[PDB]
């Protein structure tokens, strides 16, 4: 667990925060500064996850990759955003990072950043090219997941940024859909006064509306063209 890692001295190094021994070991060894190994890792990644921003500044200062891709591990930028790490996604965009990276799932940053509540980061991401209204595997959104689990916060930047449009995953799930089933009348209200069809129906062919609570989707729905 601390100390070192599994393997690779460089991934270790960063993870536990030795910042000597990892400079003193890329200086006199400059393929360590990028050999991977385990699961084709980077320093870099070991370091973003922990937050180690000395380390994955040095590593960057030097030029090392950013926008390398993982077995899975997203992109550097990724990891920095997705656990709330200001001072890594920060020092990682500084160095040109990537944005639209993608990890196994294509879970990109904004999929990421929206699990959590770090609005700040999800639209210092979206501004550096984050896809808006990309859609993964399943054609999911940051929309959906936040709708799903979030605040009203993120409904004004996302919406601010222009994203987001009434998306339907490969079996049905809008941001009407998720949130009408979350009992959220004020996501549901304010999606739907945006650009939210309600007539999107689901898997068993049902509107949002009528997934709303029978009736309360009667108020959803005429505010869309009742």
């Amino acid at each position: 667990m601390e100390g070192c890692v599994s393997n690779l001295m460089v991934c270790n190094l960063a993870y536990s925060g030795k910042l000597e021994e990892l400079k003193e070991s890329i200086l006199a060894d400059k393929s360590l500064a990028t050999r991977t190994d385990q699961d084709s890792r980077t320093a870099l990644h070991w370091a973003c996850s922990a937050g180690h921003t000395e380390i994955v500044e040095f590593l960057l200062q030097l030029g090392v990759p950013v926008n390398d891709k993982d077995d899975a591990g997203w992109s550097p930028l990724h990891i920095a955003a997705s656990a709330g790490r200001d001072e890594i996604v920060k020092a990682l965009l500084g160095k040109g990072a990537q944005v639209n990276a993608v990890n196994q799932n294509g879970c990109t940053p904004l999929h990421y950043a929206a699990s959590k509540n770090r609005h700040e980061i999800a639209v210092m991401l979206l501004e550096g090219g984050a896809n808006p209204d990309a859609k993964d595997h399943y054609e999911a959104t940051a929309m959906h997941r936040a709708a799903a689990k979030g605040n009203l916060k993120m409904i004004h930047i996302l919406l601010y940024y222009k994203a987001s449009t009434n998306i339907q995953d490969t079996e049905g799930n809008t941001p009407l859909h998720l949130a009408c089933d979350e009992e959220r009348v004020e996501e549901a209200k304010l999606l739907v006064s945006q650009g939210a069809s309600i007539y999107i129906e689901n898997k068993e062919e049902k509107t949002p509306l009528q997934v709303a609570k029978g009736g309360l989707g009667l108020i959803l729905k005429r505010m869309v063209e009742g």
